């Protein structure tokens, strides 16, 4: 299930538990590593808004870096930003750095087929 009456945005993950409970999940969900003193992240966060918006049955998990450190460590994330997508706790694919583009198209791969 994932809450009603929302408007389409990260959700925001601050713990190891709820980052694992979130990844398994039923639901095609993009894992974001991100931290607010880093320069490419800040060029993303509009991009990332829309695609958000256009990929509603899509799930974006916001991962701060210096905060959850551990899920850094567990997922193997070594630069800033990172995404990471999952469903049902199965590994589909990542994109690395600032490059929303290519995570769109990797969203709509996984989706139509």
């Amino acid at each position: 299930i994932r809450m009603r009456a929302r408007y389409p945005s990260v959700v925001d993950v601050y713990s190891v538990e709820q980052f694992r409970n979130i990844m398994s999940e039923d639901i095609l969900t993009v894992a974001w590593f991100t931290a607010v003193w880093c320069g490419p992240c800040k060029t993303i966060e509009r991009p990332m808004e829309k695609i958000a918006y256009e990929f509603p049955t899509v799930k974006f998990a916001k991962v701060d870096a210096d905060n959850n450190s551990e899920i850094v460590s567990k997922c193997r994330v070594l630069q800033l930003p990172t995404f990471i997508i999952a469903r049902s706790g199965k590994m589909l694919g990542h994109v690395i750095g600032a490059n929303p583009g290519m995570l769109r198209q990797k969203l709509r791969d996984i989706i139509k087929d």
